[PDB]
């Protein structure tokens, strides 16, 4: 039983403490190769990511899942470089986020399924590195193309057992329509994580998804512009709900009996060209711990609020292993 | 005095018969590297392009200008491969068309100018291949970002002397606004080709641009769905005006005294992933001559209609050389 990482297959027990929704860089296809000076240089970005992953590993992280797709500018060779230098496993993704180019947008469900299967079963580009998760997105009601993408992701998952993870506009309850589409293709909800679910306080929405068997991605816990209310860019990106408000949704779903369905992350990054210039200065001021925020701050905060150690181990170790290890079911 | 090609600098006299607006592949950034099987394979696409360029060279073509940008999926290494194997010079482009990703759309004029200057002055990616033209686009009224792109293209041209060439929606007279923006940055119109100008019959529009000193790109001469009216995709792409209607605009502008300002091409390609599946089967049925259509069919057609050989030489040889060779003026 094995999970594909950017340095090859690992056994389930090697994943350890896992961050299920992270990025080395949030960019666009071809952008890092065409304009590396945007990031200072490719080597500056790699070095920044290695320092950050090493601090995360010191705090207990063993694996991240980089849910950057083709259209997030995923560079699997960069991921393999930083994975080896930090001694942190990195799982890469296939799928499409919400910035696909025309060459993707004009494709049918069947064509997209071929593409996703290429990246899971054969490899990414000419690297032979295989994805271990499928990432998809909506930002409100699905576009016609996004519906095709979710259907293709379901077909790819149904052939390979690799799971699907999503970007939502949680405030618009996108996970409802996502689930509908996935289920119409026969996908088991145990193979799906409805992500950015901590962006909403709506427990009716969150428990309706969890009750039908979805995994719930509380993956933006450090996202907050509190203290920076006069930076419009920062507020628009991060919102004005506190990291504590977000982290308490982890406790809320535990208290409702869904501990085995929660996945927790930071949705952090080391470079970010798909937003305003100099946004990394803001992010690194907001959350200097970066990807170590979950182990260093959230885990202690939940213990202090009464969540048992055994439960926190289930969430950070066992749930990612069960979710990632390929299957048409995971329970 | 020299023009940058994908195999290095050439002197002005080496360009010869030049097609100013062509593509090896119409795609999207990263797409050919991520999904080469879309095109059958990368080698099938390369071989197709070499066969086509060799037939063009046999018909008299010596140079093409591949006006594929970053967001058209320009692969300069593919261009250099096909250039060497066909013995046809290829000039590459910088700039942005109308499918930029978020990592480009969020950039300022100054940032975009740096990017364009990178590709002209330093090189594309890590290849050391330098662009010899800047490509920009609108599709009707400029978006705010497109206005930034046109301003950056003007700044890049003003530093380097490399010209600018445009995509328009000619039916909406986009060249008027393009010219306005370019002139507000101080760009000389002799450094600008307003392209797809044969997509309209409006001579008031065409002569207003030519009178102010623009070059006029009559670059879609073989584009016609006549004979395929029941193929909605094909009609929408190609229109229902004949190649003869288009070619007669070359004569019209000659007759109005603008021979020195006309640039003629095919806007052909060998692969096309940014439109509907199997569109190349349609294009190769519509125009089996491909890029050789201008020398094989248009040049004889204009001679038959009374255009002097000397004038056709001015248009296919001298105008491209004067336009491409770097300068802040070209007259
Ligand atoms: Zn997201
Ligand atoms: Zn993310
Ligand atoms: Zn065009
Ligand atoms: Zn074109």
């Amino acid at each position: 039983d094995r999970i594909n990482t950017v340095r090859g297959p690992i056994t389930i027990s090697e994943a350890g403490f896992t961050l299920m929704h992270e990025h080395i860089c949030g960019s666009s296809a071809g952008f890092l190769r065409a304009w590396p000076e945007f990031f200072g240089s490719r080597d500056a970005l790699a070095e920044k990511a290695v320092r950050g992953l090493r601090r995360a590993r010191a705090a207990g992280v063993r694996t991240i899942v980089d849910v950057s797709t083709f259209d997030i500018g995923r560079d699997v060779e960069l991921l393999a470089e930083v994975s080896e230098a930090a001694d942190v496993h990195i799982v890469a993704a296939t799928g499409l986020w919400f910035d696909p180019p025309l060459s993707m947008r004009l494709r049918s469900v069947e064509e997209l399924t071929q593409f996703f299967l290429r990246e899971i079963q054969y490899g990414i580009e000419d690297t032979g590195i295989r994805a271990g998760i499928i990432k998809v997105a909506t930002t409100g009601k699905a576009t016609p193309f996004q519906e095709r993408v979710l259907r293709a992701a379901a077909r790819a998952s149904l052939a390979t057992g690799v799971p699907v993870t999503t970007h939502t506009d949680a405030s618009q309850r996108d996970g409802e329509q996502q689930a509908d589409i996935f289920e119409s293709e026969g996908l088991d909800p145990s193979r799906v994580c409805i992500g950015h679910s901590d962006d909403t306080d709506d427990l009716d929405y969150l428990t309706a998804l969890a009750a039908r068997g979805y995994l719930i991605g509380l993956d933006r816990i450090p996202w907050s512009a509190i203290g920076l209310e006069d930076n419009a860019s920062a507020a628009a990106l991060l919102g004005l709900r506190s990291w504590q408000t977000r982290a308490l949704l982890i406790k809320a779903l535990i208290d409702q009996g869904y501990a085995d369905q929660i996945l927790v992350s930071n949705d952090w990054t080391f470079g970010f060209s798909s937003y305003v210039t100099n946004i990394m200065d803001v992010l690194d001021r907001v959350n200097p711990d970066g990807m170590a925020f979950i182990p260093l701050r959230v885990i202690p905060f939940l213990r202090e609020k009464g969540v048992p150690d055994e439960t926190l181990e289930t969430i950070m170790v066992d749930n990612p292993a069960r979710f990632l290890s390929p299957t048409l079911r995971a329970s």
